[PDB]
DNA sequence: CCGACAACGCATCAGC
DNA sequence: GCTGATGCGC
DNA sequence: GTCGG
């Protein structure tokens, strides 16, 4: 965090041309800038010495000068003036709510914590249900009760078939001090790229990590992908913890480590390993790694069985999960 | 220059 | 209902 | 917004 000011400089930009701009490339662009100058061992002096980092050209060169110069950038004082910039912003934050339905909802006037609640009747599952937990999924999760959350998830799993595999993934593989949310692999020998031997495979894992009162409320459910909110059980007279998001991820037992890199991310290293994937000349997903023929179609999945196997494929040295973090 | 930028599951809606 | 495009969050 | 052919 020694460019701590800078990194945040440009999340801000890339959040603005996301919710507000629409504009999902200049976002990664700003992103990608955010991740490499925050893993720069170096306290950054000047726009020339980041636009050196792959990822930083000419115009985050010259804002990161204003930046250093003023201790902040004109072009975002605007942007936290203008009014419909800001609730934009304020209605992404609401789970469910993306650019398309914040311009919308401050189009039809709603555009303040407030305007959501009486409007609740325009609001789908997975939006209203973001609304009620506003504020619990703003705050972080301690890794002390991740670790919590992961006995649970993993004790019930083990009950409903101790076939079943589960491995907490996100930022938490990677070993970080608290995550935004749990992500869960789910695995089953039943269910592999050969065949669903049984299904509801994940409907089972839902229903009993529902019974034990810990799965509070869905966003989203498929039969490989489950997107909702948890809840660590409280003492006698104990303050409740916050209700906490989680995603449940069931993919074939045969294509786990594709799986397993994919769910570890971060977002940002997938997207760089996949490009760089993309020029070694294969292709990357969370199911298996495919070669490219000069017609650009995609071959058939390759070997693997074990994640470095992955980065060997596109010659890249194996990384840590800890390591993976961008 | 200028085309590409990772890849995909689930919810919702339009058109048939 | 089904298919395909768009939205949203991985 | 940045970059590699
Ligand atoms: O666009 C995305 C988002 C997520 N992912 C992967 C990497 C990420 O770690 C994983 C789970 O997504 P989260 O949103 O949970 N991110 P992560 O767990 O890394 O961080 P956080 O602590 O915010 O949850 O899915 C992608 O590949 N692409
Ligand atoms: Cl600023
Ligand atoms: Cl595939
Ligand atoms: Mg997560
Ligand atoms: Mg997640
Ligand atoms: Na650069
Ligand atoms: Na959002």
């Amino acid at each position: 965090t020694l460019n701590g000011g800078i990194t945040d400089m440009l999340t801000e930009l890339a959040n603005f041309e996301k919710n507000v701009s629409q504009a999902i490339h200049k976002y990664n662009a700003y992103r990608k800038a955010a991740s490499v100058i925050a893993k720069y061992p170096h306290k950054i002096k000047s726009g020339a010495e980041a636009k050196k980092l792959p990822g930083v050209g000419t115009k985050i060169a010259e804002k990161i000068d204003e930046f250093l110069a003023t201790g902040k950038l004109r072009k975002l004082e605007k942007i936290r003036q203008d009014d419909t910039s800001s609730s934009i912003n304020f209605l992404t934050r609401v789970s469910g709510i993306g650019p398309s339905a914040a311009r919308k909802f401050v189009d039809e006037g709603i555009k303040t914590l407030e305007d959501l609640r009486k409007n609740e009747d325009k609001l789908n599952h997975h939006q209203r249900i973001g609304l009620k937990y506003f504020g619990d999924f703003e705050k972080r999760i301690p890794r002390e009760e991740m670790l919590q959350m992961q006995d649970i998830v993993l004790n019930e799993v083990k009950k409903v078939d101790s076939e079943y595999i589960a491995t907490v993934c996100g930022s938490f593989r990677r070993g970080a001090e608290s995550s935004g949310d749990m992500d869960v692999l789910l695995t089953h020998p039943s269910f592999t790229s050969e065949s669903t031997k049984q299904p509801k495979l994940l409907h089972q894992v839902v229903e009993q990590l529902q019974k034990v009162h810990f799965i509070t409320d869905t966003l989203s459910k498929g039969e490989t992908k489950f997107m909702g909110v948890c809840q660590l059980p409280s003492k006698n007279d104990e303050k409740e913890y916050p209700h906490r998001r989680i995603d449940i991820r069931l993919i074939p037992k045969d294509q786990y480590y594709c799986g397993v890199l994919y769910f570890t991310g971060s977002d940002i290293f997938n997207k760089n390993m996949r490009a760089h994937a993309l020029e070694k000349g294969f292709t990357i997903n969370e199911y298996t790694i495919r070669p490219l023929g000069v017609t650009g179609v995609a071959g058939e999945p390759l070997p693997v069985d074990s994640e470095k196997d992955i980065f060997d494929y596109i010659q890249w040295k194996y990384r840590e999960p800890k390591d993976r973090s961008e």
